[PDB]
C-alpha cells in the first residue's frame, strides 16, 4: 500500500496536474533537458509528500500502540481485547493494562494508574468510583470493576484527527492560504522582472522558459502546506502523548498563543480530596497524639467510612497507618453520626481496666459537651473560636476532638483543619507558568478570604476579588474601563459562578488577550467556547468536552502547563520552517532574478533543482529535531514573519552576489585555482540556504539549542553532496578544486554568522516588531498610574475580603 | 494584485477621500462606554 | 557572556570584511588566513572573563 500512497500525489492535485501536464509538452517537444526537471520535481514533490506521510504514520501507529478480563453469564473468563465490546463490565486488578476507555463502578480500595503509556513517566493518579480511565495505561494500585466507554476511544478519536489531518484544514491552514499567495505575488514579481528583462535583450521564448522554470522551483515551496499540516498532525500526536486531545488542530496554535489561564482551583491547582495539616492545629497536648484520637472516634469498615472520616484514617505517621487506630484498643461502643448533634464518639476498653471515651463533633458541638471542664471558661471560649476563625481566615474546615477519663469529665483536646491542598506539583508549576510568560487566574467558588490563602500557598500573588461585588455580573458602580483593569490585572477572583466565567474571559478579550479557561461542568461549556483555547480539564463531563478545544486526561495545572510547553514546541518547528523556507524563495528570487535582470544569466536549471531538492531534505529531519519552544507566546505575527524571512531573504542574497561578483574578476576572486561559476554558486547557495534551519530553529539565538543529530545529519549529509558536486564538476562546466571549495566552506560561515546575528537581533527585538506590524505603543500607562491602580487593588482585594 | 491591495485597504480609502480618522474613541472610553449601556438598558428593564 | 558575544559579533563583522575584500583582491587562502589569525587574536581578548 506504500506504493499505492506515492502515485497518488503524482496524480491527485492541480500543481501537480499542471507540472505533469508541461513534462509531457516538453517530453513531446523532445525537451529532455526541462524533462528531467520537471520530473525531477515529480519525484521531489511526491518524493517529500511520502517520507512526510510516512513520519506522521510511524507516529500515529506507536500512539495506536492485549487481554482483558470481563464476565460472561456471571462466568469469570478472559478474552483478549479484540473481543471487548462497548458498553460492557471489565474486572481490573493490580499490575494489569487497561484495554479499553472505562469508567469505574465503585472501589473498595481506590487504584492509581500511570497515564505514561509512551513517556514511560513514574507518576499515576488517584482513580475513584465513576472515574474515566483510559487505554494502554498500567495499574499500579487497585482493584475493581470498569464500564467500557468505547474500544473510537480518544487515543482512537485523536489518530482519526491525524488521519483526517493529512488532508489540510484549520487556521493555520487559513494561513498557509495567506502565506502562499505572497510567494507567488513574489514569483510573479520576479518573473516580471525576468521577462521585462529577457525582452529587451531579445531572447528566445525557449531561453525565457527555463529562466522561469528555474525561478518556479525555487520560488513556490510546495514543501509548506505538506510540513506544515504534517507538523501539527504529528503535533497533534505529540500532545496526546501528553494526555491532550486536541478537538481541532488549531488548538495545538492557539494554546501556544494563549496569554492568560484562567485555571478553576478545584481540580487543577488543589487535590480534589480533603487532608489535614499538623503544624496548624490546636497548642493540645499531643498534636501527634491528637489525630490519633480522631482515629479512634472513627469506624474503619465500609459501613461506617464516611469520606471525612476516611481522610483521619489514613493521615498517620505510623508504619501502622491503618492498625495503629485499632492496636488493643477494645472497642465496646460506638456512637453513629446523628445530623442534629455533629458528634460521633468511640468507647474502647484500658489493659488496666478503664472505660476511656473520645468523641469527633463540630467545634460548636464539640465545645458545649461541658461548658467549664476546662480552665479559664471564658478564654477558652475566645481562643478555640478565635482559632477556628483564623481556620476560617485560612478556609479551612474544623473539627474537634474531645476526651473522657472515664468518669464523665470532658477534656478537650483540640480541633484539627482538614482542607483541600494544592497538589505538590503546583506550586513549581505556577512558578514554571510565570516563566512561560502567561499568566495564571485561579477562578474558585470560594470565598475572597479563603483563596487569597490558596493565592498564598501556590505563589499566586493573593490579590482576589469576589466576582459578583466587583462586578462580572452587569452591576457596580466601577466603570467598565476600570473592571476591565481589575479582571486583566486580578491574580484570581472568588466565589465565581458560570455567568462569570463567560464575563472574565469577554472582558479579557476585549484587552486582546488569548485566553485559556479551564472547563470542568456542563454550564462552564459557554464560557469554554467563548475562549480562545477552551480546556475540559480531567472530569470533564460530555458538554465541557464537547465545548472545549482541548481535553485533558491528566488533571493537574502542570498537566496543562506541559502540553503548553509542547504546544510551543510544535510551532516553533512549524513556524521556523515557514521562515526558513521563505527566506530560501526570497534569497533565489532575489538573487537568480537579478541574475537574469542584470547579467542575462542564472544557475544551470540541473542546479536549481538539486538545490530545491536540498532545502526539502531538511524537512525530513524538521520532524525529528528536539524541539525547542519559545518563553513568551506565539502569535504567527505574519507581518513580523514577512519582516525576518525578507531581511533574510535580503542577507542571503547580498551574500550570494558578493561571491557571484567576486568571480566576474581577472584571477578568479573566490576562485582560487580553477573553479566555475555554477559550481561555486550552487555550493555557496546550498550552504548558506540549508544552514539557515540552523538559525531559524532556535527559540533565541542558533548557538542556544544544539540542533539534534537528526537535523544537523541531514543539512550536513547535503552539505557533503552539495560540495562534491561542486569539487566533481556535476552538472556544472568544470571541476572547482578543494581549495576553492574550502573558500566557499568559509564564507559561508561567515554569512551563517552574519544571519545568525540579523535573525536575533530582529527576531527578539519589539522594535522590529512594532515597525512591521504598524501599529504605535498606544495604551502604556502612566508609571504613577500604575503605581496608584496597582495599591487601588490592594485596597478593594483587602474590602472584599472584609464583607465575609 | 494592485487591484487587491487597493479597493481592501482602508489606508488607501483614507487617502483618496482625504478624511482623517477624527472621531475614534478611546479603547479605555469604550469600555467604560460598552459597560454604561449595559447598565442602563438594565435600569430599563426594572421600570416595569 | 553578554560582552563576550558582542566581541566574536565585531570579529565576525571585521572578518566578514577582509575576507570580501581578500575575495576580490583574489588572495590566496594562506594570505587570507595570515589576515584572520591576525584579527582573532586581536578580536577576542580571552583575557576579560
Ligand atoms: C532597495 C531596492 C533596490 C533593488 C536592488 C537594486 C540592484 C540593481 C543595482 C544595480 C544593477 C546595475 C548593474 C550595472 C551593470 C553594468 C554592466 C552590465 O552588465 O549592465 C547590463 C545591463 O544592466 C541592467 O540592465 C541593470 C537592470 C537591473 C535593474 C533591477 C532593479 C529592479 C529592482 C527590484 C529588486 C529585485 C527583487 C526581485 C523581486 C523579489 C548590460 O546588459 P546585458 O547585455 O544584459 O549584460 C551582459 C549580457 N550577456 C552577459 C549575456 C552578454
Ligand atoms: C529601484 C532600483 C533602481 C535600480 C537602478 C538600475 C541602474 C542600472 C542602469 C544601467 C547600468 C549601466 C548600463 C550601461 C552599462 C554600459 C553599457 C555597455 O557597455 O553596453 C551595453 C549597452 O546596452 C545598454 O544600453 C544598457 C542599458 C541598461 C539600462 C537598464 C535600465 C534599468 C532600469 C531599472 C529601473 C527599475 C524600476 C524599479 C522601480 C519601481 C550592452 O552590453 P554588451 O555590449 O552586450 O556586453 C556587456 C557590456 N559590459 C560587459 C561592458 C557591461
Ligand atoms: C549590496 C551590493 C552587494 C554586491 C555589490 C557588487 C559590486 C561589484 C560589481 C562589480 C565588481 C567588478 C566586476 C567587473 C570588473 C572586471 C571587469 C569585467 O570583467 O566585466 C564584467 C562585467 O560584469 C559586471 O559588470 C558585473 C556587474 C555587477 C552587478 C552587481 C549587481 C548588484 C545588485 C545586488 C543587489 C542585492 C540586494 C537585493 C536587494 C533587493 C564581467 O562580466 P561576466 O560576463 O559575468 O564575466 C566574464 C568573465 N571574466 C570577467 C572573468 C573575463
Ligand atoms: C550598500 C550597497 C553598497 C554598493 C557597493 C557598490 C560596489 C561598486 C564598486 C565597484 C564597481 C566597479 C568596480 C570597477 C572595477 C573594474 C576596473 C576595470 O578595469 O574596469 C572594468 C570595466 O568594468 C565594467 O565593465 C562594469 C563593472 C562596473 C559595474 C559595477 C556596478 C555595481 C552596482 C552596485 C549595485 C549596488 C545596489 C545595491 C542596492 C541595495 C574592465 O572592463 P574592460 O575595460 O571592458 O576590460 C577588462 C579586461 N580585463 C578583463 C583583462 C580586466
Amino acid at each position: 500500500e506504500s506504493l499505492v500512497v506515492k502515485f497518488v500525489m503524482f496524480f491527485v492535485g492541480p500543481i501537480q496536474f499542471v507540472m505533469e501536464a508541461a513534462a509531457i509538452l516538453a517530453a513531446g517537444l523532445s525537451d529532455w533537458v526541462d524533462f528531467g526537471v520537471i520530473c525531477g520535481l515529480l519525484m521531489l514533490n511526491a518524493g517529500v509528500g511520502f517520507v512526510q506521510e510516512f513520519q506522521a504514520g510511524s507516529i500515529v501507529d506507536e500512539l495506536k500502540k492485549n487481554t482483558a478480563v470481563v464476565i460472561r453469564d456471571g462466568q469469570l473468563v478472559e478474552i483478549p481485547a479484540n473481543e471487548v465490546v462497548p458498553g460492557d463490565i471489565l474486572q481490573l486488578e493490580d499490575g494489569t493494562v487497561i484495554p479499553t476507555d472505562g469508567r469505574i463502578v465503585t472501589e473498595d480500595c481506590f487504584l492509581q494508574i500511570d497515564q505514561s503509556a509512551i513517556t514511560g513517566e513514574s507518576l499515576a493518579v488517584d482513580k475513584h468510583y465513576g472515574d474515566q480511565t483510559f487505554s494502554s495505561s498500567t495499574v499500579k494500585r487497585g482493584e475493581g470493576f470498569m464500564v467500557v466507554t468505547a474500544t473510537n476511544t480518544f487515543v482512537g478519536r485523536a489518530a482519526a484527527l491525524v488521519n483526517k489531518a493529512a488532508g489540510g484544514q484549520g487556521h493555520f491552514t487559513e494561513v498557509l492560504n495567506g502565506i502562499g499567495i505572497i510567494l507567488l505575488v513574489l514569483v510573479i514579481a520576479t518573473l516580471l522582472l525576468v521577462w521585462t528583462a529577457c525582452f529587451y535583450r531579445t531572447n528566445g521564448i525557449v531561453r525565457i522558459l527555463r529562466y522561469t522554470l528555474g525561478i518556479t522551483i525555487i520560488g513556490v515551496p510546495v514543501g509548506l502546506p505538506a510540513v506544515v499540516t504534517t507538523t501539527m498532525a504529528v503535533g497533534a500526536a505529540y500532545l496526546a502523548k501528553k494526555q491532550a486531545i486536541v478537538q481541532k488542530l488549531s488548538a495545538i496554535e492557539s494554546l501556544a498563543g494563549v496569554e492568560i489561564l484562567c485555571s478553576d482551583k478545584t481540580g487543577t491547582l488543589t487535590k480534589n480530596k480533603l487532608s489535614l495539616h499538623e503544624p496548624y492545629t490546636v497548642e493540645g497536648v499531643s498534636p501527634d497524639d491528637l489525630m490519633l484520637t480522631a482515629c479512634l472516634a472513627a469506624s474503619r469498615k465500609k459501613k461506617g467510612l464516611d469520606a471525612i472520616d476516611k481522610a483521619f484514617l489514613k493521615s498517620l505517621k505510623q508504619y501502622p497507618k491503618a492498625k495503629d487506630a485499632l492496636t488493643k484498643y477494645k472497642v465496646l461502643e460506638f456512637h453513629p453520626f446523628d445530623p442534629v448533634s455533629k458528634k460521633v464518639t468511640a468507647v474502647v476498653e484500658s489493659p488496666e481496666g478503664e472505660r476511656i471515651v473520645c468523641v469527633k463533633g463540630a467545634p460548636l458541638f464539640v465545645l458545649k459537651t461541658v461548658e467549664e471542664d476546662h480552665p479559664i471558661p471564658e478564654d477558652v471560649h475566645e481562643n478555640y473560636e478565635n482559632k477556628v476563625a483564623e481556620l476560617a481566615s485560612r478556609g479551612f474546615r474544623a473539627l474537634g476532638v474531645a476526651r473522657k477519663r472515664g468518669e464523665g469529665h470532658w477534656e478537650i483536646l483540640g480541633v484539627m483543619p482538614c482542607m483541600d491542598p494544592p497538589r505538590d506539583d503546583t506550586a513549581q508549576t505556577v512558578s514554571e507558568a510565570r516563566h512561560l510568560g502567561l499568566r495564571v487566574k485561579m477562578l474558585t467558588g470560594d470565598a475572597v478570604g479563603i483563596a487569597k490563602e490558596t493565592c498564598r500557598q501556590l505563589g499566586l500573588g493573593t490579590n482576589i476579588y469576589n466576582a459578583e461585588r466587583l462586578g462580572l455580573g452587569g452591576g457596580g458602580d466601577m466603570p467598565g474601563s476600570e473592571l476591565a483593569d481589575f479582571v486583566e490585572n486580578a491574580d484570581g477572583f472568588a466565589e465565581v459562578f458560570p455567568q462569570h466565567k463567560y464575563r472574565v474571559v469577554e472582558i479579557l478579550q476585549n484587552r486582546g488577550y488569548l485566553v485559556a479557561m479551564t472547563g470542568d461542568g456542563v454550564n462552564d461549556a459557554p464560557s469554554l467556547k467563548k475562549a480562545d483555547t477552551g480546556i475540559a480539564v480531567e472530569g470533564a463531563t460530555d458538554a465541557a468536552r464537547s465545548a472545549a478545544d482541548i481535553v485533558f486526561l491528566a488533571p493537574g495545572l502542570s498537566a496543562i502547563i506541559d502540553a503548553l510547553k509542547t504546544s510551543r514546541q510544535i510551532f516553533h518547528r512549524m513556524y521556523s520552517y515557514v521562515v526558513y523556507r521563505i527566506a530560501l524563495s526570497l534569497h533565489l528570487e532575489i538573487f537568480l532574478g537579478l541574475w537574469i535582470a542584470i547579467l542575462d544569466n542564472s544557475l544551470d536549471i540541473d542546479l536549481i533543482v538539486f538545490i530545491a531538492i536540498f532545502a526539502d531534505v531538511a524537512t525530513l529531519a524538521i520532524a525529528y529535531d528536539n524541539a525547542p519552544y519559545s518563553p513568551k507566546p506565539v502569535k504567527w505575527n505574519l507581518p513580523r514573519l514577512w519582516g525576518m524571512s525578507i531581511i533574510l531573504g535580503i542577507v542571503l542574497a547580498i551574500g550570494s552576489w558578493i561571491t557571484l561578483t567576486t568571480m566576474f574578476l581577472p584571477k578568479g576572486g573566490i576562485i582560487q585555482n580553477f573553479g566555475a561559476m555554477n559550481g561555486i554558486m550552487f555550493l555557496q547557495i546550498s550552504l548558506t540556504e540549508n544552514w539557515l534551519i540552523f538559525i531559524t530553529r532556535a527559540a533565541g539565538p542558533f548557538w542556544s539549542s544544539i540542533p539534534s543529530w537528526q537535523l544537523a545529519g541531514a543539512v550536513f549529509a547535503v552539505d557533503i553532496i552539495a560540495t562534491m558536486f561542486t569539487l566533481f564538476g556535476w552538472w556544472s562546466e568544470n571541476w572547482t578544486d578543494i581549495v576553492t571549495v574550502v573558500r566557499v566552506w568559509i564564507w559561508s560561515i561567515g554569512i551563517f554568522c552574519v544571519l545568525g546575528g540579523f535573525y536575533y537581533e530582529m527576531s527578539t527585538s519589539e522594535a522590529f516588531d512594532r515597525l512591521m506590524n504598524g501599529k504605535p505603543m498606544k495604551e502604556k500607562k502612566s508609571t504613577r498610574s500604575v503605581e496608584d491602580f496597582m495599591a487601588a487593588m490592594q485596597r478593594v482585594s483587602t474590602q472584599h475580603e472584609k464583607e465575609t
